[PDB]
Parts: C-alpha cells; sequence; structure tokens
C-alpha cells in the first residue's frame, strides 16, 4: 500500500510532508493569531498577528512591524496551525477569506494543487509539471472513496464513475475557471482516468481526438499560451456493465475571427504554425508555403513562436493523432491544402481601380489559393470583387471597394476554417460512435472568463457562458438545496448566500424586457442599422436603468457589463456584421465546384454548409449561440453534476507565484466560502422513510 508508505511517490507528491520538532513546538503553543490587513486600502494583503488580549467584544493583537484592536465580530481568526495543509477545508474551525487562502497557500507551496472545499474540488494551476498523473497514480485511485485518498481530479472522476454505476444515473463534471486556470488540462485527466479504469483502439482514438481539436481550436492569447477558442462537452459513454463503449464531442461556436485578426503578442490557431514548421520541403513546395512572416494572417501580432513549444514537434503529434483516428492520407493532404489556401487568401491585396471598385493587379496569392483549393481563379476573383445579388428580383453584379472586397475575402476564410473545424469534429465523432450508450459521464470544458484591452462580441458570449455556469453552481449548491429543505419542512431558516447572477443574465439575454442579445438581433434585421445606432439603442434601454450596465463617459463605442467575475467594457465595432455573419453566395458557388473532396463537402453537405432560417433571414450568431447554450443547459439537467473550480495563481503564467488579490477575487466570485458554509450548516443526505438529524415530510435528512 503506497497510501500508507511514507516513501511512496503518492506521499511524496500528494501528501503534506511530515512536520519536524520545531513545527511540533509551534503546533502545541497556547498562543492565538488573527489575519489582519497591514494596509486597510489593500483588503487582500494579510499578515499574521498574535492576539495579546481580549475584552467581551474585541481582540488586541501585535502587528508585524505596533498593537491594534478589532471587534471580535470583524475578526478573521487564524486557524490552529494543525489545520495548515488540511485536505478538506470544511474541517477548518475558522471559515474566512484569509484562512481559506492560507490553507490553499500551504498546500500550493508544496505542489499540492488539489484541495476539497467541502463537496467540490479546488485545483490551483501549478504552471509546471507535477508527476501525479502516471498510470501508477491512476491505479492507486481506482475504486477508492473520496475520504480514503488525497484530493485529486482522479478521485472526483472515480466518485462520478461509481455514482454512475450505483445510481444508474448519467453524471457530469463541470470544470470552471477564468482563461488559463487549468480547465482543459483537468478535462484531459478526467478522460485519461475514465478510459483507464473503464477501458478494454477505441480508448486510444478517444485520447487522440484531443491534439486534433487543440491544433485547430486552441491559440496563444495574452491569458493562455494554449487557450481553447471553442468550448466542448465530452460525453464518455459506457455500457450496462460500466465499460467504455464510445464517446461524443459536442463542440460549441469557434472564435473564427482569430483566423484573419490577432491582437499584439497573440497567435493564430496552432495548426498554421505547425504546418509551416513541420512540413516536408516539398510538402512546402506543393502548397506554395514559406515562413509565417510571409503571411498577413500570421505576421501582424509580432508573435510567431510560443516559449517552450516546438510547432514542428507538435505537427508530428497532430499527424499521428490524425492517423490513429483514421483520417486517410488524402484527407490529411486536403486538410493542409485548406490551411495553406487560407494563408494564401490572406495574402491577396485588393487596390482601387479606375473607379470606386477594387482590382487585383497582383494575382500570385489568388492563383496559389485557387491551385491548392482546386477552384477556378477567375471565378474566385469575380466572386470576391464583383459578387452578384438580387435587387428585388433582378440579378445585379456588385463591384466592391478595397475594404468590402477584403472583408468578403475574410468572410470566405472564416467560413472555410469554421466549416473545416466542424468537419473534423464530425469525422472524429463518427469514429467514436461504435455503440448505443447505456450511460455517460459528460465533461464540460468551455472557453473561460476573459478580459482583454479590447472585448468584442465573442468575449460577451464567452463571458456570459461563464456567468451561466457559475449560476448553475449557485442553483445546485444553494438554491435547490434550500428549496428541498423547505419543500420538506425540516426547521431550516433560509440563508441568503448573496450569489445571484440573475440580473446580469437578464441584462444579456432577457426576453421581456429585451436584453442585449435580443436588441442586437433586432438591429441585425433593421435595414439601416449601424454599430452606432446599435450602441445608442443599448444605451437608451439600459443606461441608468440597469444596475449591471454602464454607459461609459470616456467612450462612445463601449458599454460595461458587471459580470460575477468583474466589470467588462465591450467595444461595439463590427457587432452587426459579426452577428449577421454574411458570406456572398457567389463565393459558395465558386467553392461548390472545387475538385477537392474535402472542400466540396464543406460547401455541399448541408449539415456543415447549410444555415438555418428564422423566417425571412438566416439564424444570427447570437441565436445560434443561444440554441447551443440552451441545449447544453438541458443536457446538464439530465445529469448529476460534480464541480471542479480551477484557480489561476497569477496573471503571468508562472509557477511558484501565488498572488493574493488574483486568487482571492476568484474564491469570492466562485462562491467557494459560501459553498463550504452550506456544506457545514446543511444536510447533504436524504432518503424517503429507508428500511445531526432532521425529520422532513417524506424524508430523513442528515449532516
Ligand atoms: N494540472 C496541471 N499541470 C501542469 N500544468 C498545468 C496544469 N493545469 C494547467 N497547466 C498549465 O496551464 C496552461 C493553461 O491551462 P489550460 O488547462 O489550457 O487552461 P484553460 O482553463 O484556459 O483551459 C497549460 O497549457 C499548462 O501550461
Ligand atoms: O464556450 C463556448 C460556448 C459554449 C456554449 C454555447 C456557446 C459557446 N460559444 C462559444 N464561443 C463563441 C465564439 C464566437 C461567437 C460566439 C461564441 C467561443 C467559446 C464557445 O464555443
Ligand atoms: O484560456 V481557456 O479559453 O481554454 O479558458
Ligand atoms: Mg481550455
Ligand atoms: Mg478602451
Amino acid at each position: 500500500n503506497p497510501i500508507h508508505d511514507r516513501t511512496s511517490d503518492y506521499h511524496k507528491y500528494l501528501k503534506v510532508k511530515q512536520g519536524d520538532s520545531d513545527l511540533f513546538k509551534l503546533t502545541v503553543s497556547d498562543k492565538r493569531y488573527i489575519w489582519y490587513n497591514p494596509d486597510p486600502k489593500e483588503r487582500d494583503s494579510y499578515e499574521c498577528g498574535e492576539i495579546v488580549s481580549e475584552t467581551s467584544d474585541s481582540f488586541t493583537f501585535k502587528t508585524v512591524d505596533q498593537d491594534r484592536q478589532v471587534k471580535k465580530d470583524d475578526a478573521n481568526q487564524r486557524n490552529p496551525i494543525k489545520f495548515d495543509g488540511v485536505e478538506d477545508m470544511s474541517e477548518l474551525s475558522y471559515l474566512n477569506e484569509p484562512a481559506v487562502f492560507h490553507n490553499l497557500r500551504v498546500r500550493y507551496n508544496q505542489d499540492l494543487i488539489y484541495t476539497y472545499s467541502g463537496l467540490f474540488l479546488v485545483a490551483v494551476n501549478p504552471f509546471k509539471r507535477i508527476p501525479i498523473y502516471t498510470q501508477e497514480m491512476v491505479d492507486i485511485f481506482k475504486g477508492r472513496r473520496r475520504n480514503e485518498v488525497a484530493p485529486h481530479i482522479f478521485a472526483i472522476s472515480d466518485v462520478a464513475y461509481r455514482s454512475m454505476l450505483d445510481d444508474r444515473q448519467n453524471q457530469s463534471l463541470l470544470i470552471t475557471g477564468e482563461s488559463g486556470a487549468g480547465k482543459t488540462e483537468n478535462t484531459k485527466k478526467v478522460i485519461q482516468y475514465l478510459a483507464s479504469v473503464a477501458g478494454r483502439v477505441l480508448e486510444q482514438q478517444i485520447l487522440q481526438a484531443n491534439p486534433i481539436l487543440e491544433a485547430f481550436g486552441n491559440a496563444k492569447t495574452t491569458r493562455n499560451n494554449n487557450s481553447s477558442r471553442f468550448g466542448k462537452f465530452i460525453e464518455i459513454q459506457f455500457n450496462s456493465a460500466g465499460f467504455i463503449s464510445g464517446a461524443s464531442i459536442q463542440s460549441y461556436l469557434l472564435e473564427k475571427s482569430r483566423v484573419v485578426f490577432q491582437s499584439e503578442t497573440e497567435r493564430n490557431y496552432h495548426i498554421f504554425y505547425q504546418l509551416l514548421a513541420g512540413a516536408t520541403a516539398e510538402e512546402k513546395k506543393a502548397l506554395h508555403l514559406a515562413g509565417p512572416e510571409s503571411f498577413n494572417y500570421l505576421n501582424q501580432s509580432g508573435c510567431v513562436d510560443i516559449k517552450g513549444v516546438s510547432d514542428s514537434e507538435e505537427f508530428k503529434i497532430t499527424r499521428q493523432a490524425m492517423d490513429i483516428v483514421g483520417f486517410s492520407q488524402e484527407e490529411q493532404m486536403s486538410i493542409f491544402k485548406i490551411i495553406a489556401g487560407i494563408l494564401h487568401l490572406g495574402n491577396i491585396k485588393f487596390e482601387k481601380g479606375a473607379g470606386e471598385g477594387a482590382v487585383l493587379k497582383d494575382k500570385t496569392a489568388l492563383n496559389a489559393a485557387s491551385t491548392v483549393f482546386g477552384v477556378n481563379p477567375s471565378v474566385l476573383e469575380k466572386a470576391l470583387m464583383e459578387p452578384r445579388i438580387l435587387a428585388g428580383r433582378d440579378l445585379v453584379a456588385q463591384h466592391l471597394n478595397v475594404e468590402k472586397s477584403s472583408s468578403s475575402r475574410d468572410a470566405l476564410v472564416k467560413a472555410l476554417y469554421g466549416r473545416l473545424f466542424l468537419w473534423l469534429v464530425k469525422k472524429i465523432n463518427n469514429v467514436l460512435c461504435q455503440e448505443r450508450k447505456a450511460y455517460f459521464i459528460g465533461v464540460l470544458d468551455i472557453s473561460g472568463f476573459e478580459i482583454f484591452k479590447v472585448n468584442s462580441f465573442e468575449q460577451l458570449c464567452i463571458n456570459y457562458t461563464n456567468e451561466k455556469l457559475q449560476q448553475f453552481f449557485n442553483h445546485h449548491m444553494f438554491k435547490l438545496e434550500q428549496e428541498e429543505y423547505l419543500k420538506e419542512k425540516i426547521n431550516w431558516t433560509f440563508i441568503d448566500f448573496g450569489l445571484d447572477s440573475q440580473a446580469t443574465i437578464d441584462l444579456i439575454d432577457g426576453r421581456q424586457p429585451p436584453g442585449i442579445l435580443a436588441l442586437l438581433d433586432e438591429q441585425s434585421v433593421f435595414p439601416n442599422a449601424t454599430d452606432n445606432t446599435l450602441i445608442t439603442k443599448l444605451h437608451s434601454h439600459f443606461s441608468k436603468k440597469n444596475a449591471k450596465y454602464e454607459e461609459p463617459r470616456f467612450s462612445k463605442t463601449e458599454f460595461g457589463v458587471t459580470h460575477y467575475a468583474g466589470q467588462v467594457m465591450y467595444e461595439i465595432q463590427d457587432w452587426l456584421e459579426k452577428n449577421k455573419d454574411p458570406l456572398q453566395q457567389d463565393l459558395e458557388l465558386c467553392f461548390k465546384d472545387s475538385s477537392d473532396n474535402v472542400v466540396t463537402k464543406l460547401f455541399n453537405d448541408p449539415n456543415i454548409a447549410s444555415r438555418a432560417k428564422k423566417g425571412a433571414n438566416f439564424i444570427t450568431v447570437a441565436a445560434q449561440y443561444k440554441e447551443q447554450l440552451a441545449s447544453l443547459m438541458a443536457t446538464l439537467e439530465t445529469t448529476n453534476p460534480h464541480f471542479v473550480r480551477c484557480i489561476i495563481p497569477n496573471n503571468k503564467q508562472l509557477p511558484a507565484k501565488l498572488e493574493d488579490k488574483v486568487v482571492l477575487d476568484q474564491l469570492r466570485c466562485n462562491g467557494v466560502l459560501e459553498g463550504i458554509r452550506i456544506t457545514r450548516k446543511g444536510f447533504p443526505n436524504r432518503i424517503i422513510y429507508f428500511v445531526q438529524y432532521r425529520f422532513g415530510i417524506t424524508k430523513i435528512f442528515f449532516r
């Protein structure tokens, strides 16, 4: 038993290290301590002070430098240090902000990133490798109850799996966190663990799905070098006997705008850098490829490499993963042709002709794109600069200017890339679809809460998704929990835990009165609407009317939303075009005639290519977003949830650097302390009258 052996890797890496005789002396001390703010302007910066005296209502304590006094009602008492490193913080005597943070600090300082906070797991990103995910670690956790073993993502994965078998009920693992917190890395460990303990080719294909999805769907942002730019719900499927029988990836809207634009220091999707770094010399000749600095879509941000990442070595991994999942050699070729042709399209330079319409004087990029896509360059050229539309019923060739031609070219690119992504996921899913499931454990890995210098429509939807997920945690931990006590009349006084995202949710997606997204959609079919009339309308509805909305005084093009995780200012530029997501039909006609078998599916397969109709108009992106979100929330309601709260230590992506204010903001807005308090004060378990106690209408309830 490595569990009981102090020299095991299990002890070394997952257990608090043996304290020494000096620490023993400190542990048995009769002295008492308080967490205080040396600077009251700075509420999250705490030191420890000895309590030197008390009255009926106050403590006096030493400060690190004088003596101060504080009302006992305002005092954040330090826990007896025997609590330092505790595995489940519901056991702390004093439940307060600096004490919770301190316990996480003690564990983190020893590379103990997992800690229970009552019923849910907290995971603080190490930003370095820690050897706790080996097969040997997996074997240890196999079938062990949560209290029998150290905190670990494997442990909560096992708890769900046993609950699935024992209760014959589908489960979910909901991993929350702002961008860079560790959601995707924990998601991968859950999958790894389930595939190992419930496993028997299929298991390898489930695992190899991920490098394919990341190469194409992750990118370096200023918050995360491997940022997920699409969310996913992964259903791991099991038969009646509890063995893995398939899996299904639900992917959510991809940030397509990143293909054509990246902010300074950021990167485009990894795949672009992987192709250019890892392609053979004549893979490169045949695709007309050179270095990333040669491509407008890769040379704007100032960043082409990521610290510690070999794009060439990752390319090998992406190709191996494609082999294992079963993409043919021609399919793969076609994939890279699409990637290369996108880079070429981005190199097309429109200019003004004799009139207002654009021309193409240099056709090098156009011809290179058309060659790799297998389309006609004259046709493509005409579809870019002179697309035909209806005017009433007449067919009228437009002649677009430089800016409109360039926008149209970008539209074609984003559609190519988003449709390729959907096709990758479809292909992967068909391979993993080998049996009707009996049960599933779904793992949710969304794009996490994020704030940039410039926040756009995509950031509003990402942040709203994170808001909705926090609301789901609030509903499960506090609201449904107390509704049960009160449906069962068990002598409970209702506690207002002060966590309600409802006002922010309503602001964004309210129906009557219409919220932000409804108003966006209204403006999107209003024939003369502009981004300026859009923000005017938002201001007219919400400015000084909605407490979560701010019309800023320093800008006419931004509005503020107060999210659970902080206020975010949103830039309105391009929201109508983003929401309408137009593409010229002549571009689709051009690509429907491609000689490439993959390209042709992207344009002819209605499940990839066709867009749904809302009466007279195509479904907007906001409406697509809402359907996906509603479908997700509906699926989660069919499941028993388990929450993992990923916590980023700092905003620098560095190990061994826990920052007080960064971490405490997350513990606050995540509701971690509230969640510990409900665990303590409530009655987690109840059985119908079954053959520190409460007798309800139909049920026994216990602490
Ligand atoms: N448990 C972990 N072990 C080692 N590194 C991790 C762990 N969790 C996160 N990281 C590091 O942090 C980065 C960001 O984490 P990730 O899971 O991609 O964040 P997100 O929450 O945005 O999905 C990873 O690429 C890796 O460098
Ligand atoms: O987590 C997500 C997500 C999860 C559920 C439903 C929709 C989602 N949308 C997401 N995104 C999005 C991108 C462009 C426009 C709008 C949204 C990016 C992350 C996302 O897929
Ligand atoms: O940076 V993460 O979008 O994968 O939350
Ligand atoms: Mg991620
Ligand atoms: Mg600004």
